[PDB]
């Protein structure tokens, strides 16, 4: 979907699925931030096909794309896809998640997902001292967000010992409709001793686990349910007391920092280098430290 270049400031944008609610506010920062650089920005939706992501690099590339922002539908099957485009001096820098495993290191502007999953189980260990029944439901199951929230969670499980259960981790897949269903399937599966908590790798899957909690007839203060990415949805829900928390990941800090080292690299050069943003756990006492809390 890709039209002629009129000039250098023009930025190639590709992202995994634009049909995932965090990446449309993403996308709204990155309109914002393009306008004010003076840079034309080429927004590409994978629609989670891997496939289609490398071939709408490839042809970014063929039609003289000098830098690309990509969020990867698969942070190892993009890999191979970025080692060509850095081969034809096309530079590359991921967002959200990383690429990873190729010849190339591609820089990279995102959370720390691994900090992010392990201020969720830290919360689980603080909030459970005897113990807890977990459940973990995963997002983007390729993603390097996906692997490194869940390592952070195991981290902060396991350092509380045997009496923090992990009773089932599955993957949702990034849908709110398979959240539902998944997160049912779950709780009859164990109907007769239910989850303390269940964590949800990303706010839009959280909002279907709260909902099949509702649907099972439990309470949201006994089966507690814990999202990450701070939507505005979400933070709605904490401030009325059904989810107990999130995670902010500054969504539009990433996206616009990306941009801006791709309109110093048009301009001068710079190189493209590798951020890493802090997450913050949100609860019912700190909602306005959410970036998107103006939403709410
Ligand atoms: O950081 C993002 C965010 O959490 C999205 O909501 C999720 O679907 C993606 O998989 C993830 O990489």
């Amino acid at each position: 979907g890709l039209v002629p270049r009129g000039s250098h400031m023009e930025v190639v944008v590709s992202f995994n699925d634009l049909s995932q609610p965090f990446f449309v506010a993403m996308r709204r920062e990155l309109e914002d931030e393009a306008a004010k650089l003076g840079v034309k920005v080429q927004v590409l939706d994978a629609q989670n096909n891997s496939s289609k992501q490398i071939s709408d690099l490839q042809a970014a590339a063929v039609q003289g794309a000098k830098v690309v922002i990509v969020a990867p539908t698969d942070s190892k099957a993009l890999a191979g896809a970025a080692d060509d485009l850095v081969e034809q001096g096309v530079a590359v820098i991921s967002v959200d998640r990383n690429i990873a495993g190729g010849k190339t290191a591609v820089p990279h502007v995102g959370a720390d997902n691994v900090a992010g999953g392990r201020a969720m189980a830290d919360w689980v260990v603080k909030t459970y001292p005897a113990g807890a029944r977990v459940v973990v439901i995963t997002n983007d199951p390729g993603s390097s967000s996906s692997i490194e929230r869940v390592k952070g969670v195991h981290d902060g499980l396991a350092a509380g010992g045997p009496a923090f259960k992990i009773v089932t981790e599955q993957t949702a897949n990034s849908k709110r409709d398979q959240a539902l269903t998944v997160t049912q399937n779950i709780l009859t599966s164990m109907r007769d001793t239910p989850p303390d908590v269940i964590l949800c790798l990303n706010d839009d899957m959280a909002m279907g686990a709260l909902e099949a909690v509702r649907a099972a007839g439990l309470d949201s203060a006994k089966v507690k349910v814990i999202g990450f990415d701070a939507i505005p949805e979400a933070l709605a829900r904490i401030k009325a007391g059904e989810m107990v928390a999130t995670v902010e990941q500054n969504p539009g800090l990433q996206i616009r920092t990306a941009l801006r080292q791709a309109v110093d690299k048009i301009k001068s050069g710079a190189a493209l280098k590798s951020v890493s943003l802090k997450p913050v756990l949100i609860t019912s006492g700190n909602l306005t430290e959410a970036s998107r809390i103006g939403e709410m």
